[PDB]
């Protein structure tokens, strides 16, 4: 039920690997200067890009022939994850005015991920129906690494229940937490066959904010262990006990930057334009 932890076993990855390769390039490419004439990440051409990490994620906005409309956060340390959780980044707050009427009433967010979405939300909105016109293109994907993870949440949920045609899929990469075990399961009733949360290895992000600060993930992930290899699992249902916690997490960005079915999501650090399936 609400809040609860599931001791289902894990099964083998049912999640599409080549889908989840182009992700992480297509979230990759938000880290870098997207500036450039027709560039090209994947089977996906980039359409759009606005903002640079300094004062707001830079998103991109692409065309995909397996992805649609596809829309990437960037999730560079606009504030730190690892920081003393009794300040306002981390206070949960209701739904923004924009959408909050979408949502079951007692619904919570993080206040710096929330926030951070709504500096983007309309830009977003406006940008995403104007290429889906462009490219009679119905799908519409979300993806996101980091703390764009859990922006990208926001916005696939946002994207589900206010954009004409919904949303395609979503994926997510070292989501953090994001709302309230009401959030949570919102979550699964409406985007839960089209959420993918991909865990890597040690990371530590999926573990923050914490269930103590009354923050709950939807359900599902598939957990990438050894961290940077092939071999993957899908941990089922909400906070799967047998999950990432049974062996001890790296305090670094190691495997939270690592290696994601091919591709390397290695931040400010990492591959600039992005590589598709080159690791
Ligand atoms: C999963 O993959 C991610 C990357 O996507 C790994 O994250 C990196 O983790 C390392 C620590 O293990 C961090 O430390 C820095 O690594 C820098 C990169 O060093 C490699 O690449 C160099 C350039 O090609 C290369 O010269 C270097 O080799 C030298 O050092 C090796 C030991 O580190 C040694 O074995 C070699 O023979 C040679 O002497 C490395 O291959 C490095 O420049 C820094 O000095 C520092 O060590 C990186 O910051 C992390 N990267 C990111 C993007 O965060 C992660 O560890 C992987 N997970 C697992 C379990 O291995
Ligand atoms: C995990 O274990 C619980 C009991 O601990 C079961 O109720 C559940 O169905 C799953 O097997
Ligand atoms: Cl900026």
């Amino acid at each position: 039920g609400r809040g609860g932890s599931s001791t289902d076993q894990p099964v083998a990855n049912p999640y599409n690997t080549k889908e989840i390769s182009l992700a992480a390039g297509l979230v990759q490419q938000t880290y870098c200067d997207s500036t450039e004439n027709g560039l090209k990440i994947g089977d996906s051409e980039l359409l759009y890009t606005m903002g640079e990490g300094y004062a707001r994620q830079r998103v991109n906005i692409y065309h995909s022939p397996s992805l649609g409309i596809a829309v990437a956060i960037e999730g560079t340390n606009l504030f730190s994850l690892n920081s003393d959780l009794h300040d306002a980044k981390f206070w949960q707050e209701d739904p923004n005015e924009r959408y909050i009427q979408y949502y079951p009433k007692g619904t919570k967010l993080m206040h710096g991920f929330q926030q951070a979405y709504n500096d983007l939300m309309d830009d977003i909105f406006t940008a995403v129906k104007k290429y889906k016109k462009e490219k009679n293109e119905k799908r519409v994907t979300v993806i996101g690494h980091s703390l764009g993870a859990a922006m990208g949440l926001l916005c696939a949920m946002d994207i589900e229940l206010r954009m004409d045609g919904g949303l395609y899929k979503t994926y997510l990469f070292g989501l953090p937490r994001l709302g309230n075990p009401t959030f949570a399961s919102f979550v699964d009733q409406k985007i839960g066959d089209k959420f993918h949360s991909i865990i890597n290895g040690r990371d530590w992000v999926p573990t923050v904010p914490p269930r103590a600060l009354g923050y709950q993930h939807p359900s599902d992930y598939v957990w990438i262990y050894p961290g940077n290899s092939t071999s993957a699992k899908l941990y089922p249902g909400q906070e799967n006990v047998h999950g990432i916690l049974t062996v001890a997490r790296e305090f670094n960005f190691d495997d939270h930057q690592g290696i994601y079915f091919h591709t390397q999501i290695g931040a400010v650090m990492g591959e600039c334009p992005a590589q598709v399936g080159a690791h």
